[PDB]
């Protein structure tokens, strides 16, 4: 019935050289990674407020943003984007910055709660309330949330991070390659066993 579960992956972020490489950008890290490794460069389009690509991965269309509308308003390029290529809330995945995980740790989650991220609140409010989108939750740590989200990772914490998303990335090759049920298997282990 559904061949391909997953047809968006979203990575929140801020936009421009003030938030170059803050922990509130971990989302968008993954998906610039995941577009490396597949050879496409992002591009900037209006009408979907952010930076888009699509992606050929087991010879199926993945689609790729990065909004900037800004954290808080993330919620309106990924409307923007799923309405267009017609793609529920439910097959799309979104990757953001973590508070509740420690730094090194990534998991998925289907539904529930922003855990206070308001670039999350904002998606599900932009889709007609609608929570059951699946998250790619970079965890960032905890501490001064303000100064710490928006703040930039000492050296050896970013390669903590940078593990993380090279983690989150196979896992999501897995995904597109072998199923949604082999990559959650393998990242719900990671770091856990
Ligand atoms: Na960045």
């Amino acid at each position: 019935m559904v061949s391909q579960p997953i047809k968006l992956l979203v990575g929140l972020a801020n936009p421009g050289p003030e938030y170059a490489k803050t922990r509130h950008n971990a989302g968008a890290w993954v998906v610039e990674e995941l577009a490396r490794i597949h050879n496409v460069t992002l591009k900037n389009e209006p009408k979907f407020f952010g930076l888009t690509g699509r992606l050929l991965i087991n010879s199926q269309e993945l689609r790729v943003l990065i909004p900037t509308t800004f954290a808080n308003l993330s919620g309106k390029a990924i409307a923007a984007l799923a309405n267009f290529y017609q793609i529920k809330p439910e097959e799309i995945m979104v990757a953001h910055d973590e508070l509740d995980l420690p730094p090194g740790v990534a998991k998925f989650k289907q539904g529930g709660g922003h855990g206070g991220h308001n670039g999350l609140k904002d998606t599900i409010s932009k889709l007609g309330n609608n929570k059951e989108f699946y998250r790619l939750r970079l965890g960032i740590g905890h501490p001064k949330v303000a100064g710490y989200v928006l703040g930039k990772a000492p050296a050896k914490e970013q390669e903590c991070l940078d593990a993380a998303v090279d983690e989150s990335v196979r896992c999501l090759e897995i995904l597109m390659k072998d199923g949604l049920t082999k990559a959650q298997n393998r990242l719900h282990t990671f770091k856990a066993e």
